[PDB]
This record gives structure tokens, C-alpha cells and sequence, in this order.
């Protein structure tokens, strides 16, 4: 189980989702502005995408 997609840093949302869903077809993908304060709960189904103002992935996407 691959749980991080560092190779997607700098990619647009459409592109990132396409790769993530190949690896984890039933992933719950959420998009949030980078810098958003989140809680520490661990959700194995989830992959949060932190994006910058150009709507590009700003941090390494990971399961949690």
C-alpha cells in the first residue's frame, strides 16, 4: 500500500486525481487550500489535496 504521492507536487487537481484513483480506486478525495488547519484523526479512506492559489498541489498528498 503506497500512501504518498510526492511526484504530484505542482500538478493540477484533475491530473492528480487521475493518478491517485489508479492507486486507490475508492479514495475519498478532498481539496483544501494549503495552510488550512486540520485535525489529527487518521482516515484510511481519505486523501487530502492541499492546493495553492494557482490550484496546483502544494504539499505531498498522503492517505489520512
Amino acid at each position: 500500500m503506497k500512501t504518498e504521492w510526492p511526484e504530484l507536487v505542482g500538478k493540477g487537481v484533475a491530473a492528480a486525481k487521475k493518478v491517485i484513483l489508479q492507486d486507490k480506486p475508492e479514495a475519498q478525495i478532498i481539496v483544501l487550500p494549503v495552510g488550512t488547519i486540520v485535525t489529527m484523526e487518521y482516515r484510511i479512506d481519505r486523501v487530502r489535496l492541499f492546493v495553492d492559489k494557482l490550484d496546483n498541489i502544494a504539499q505531498v498528498p498522503r492517505v489520512g
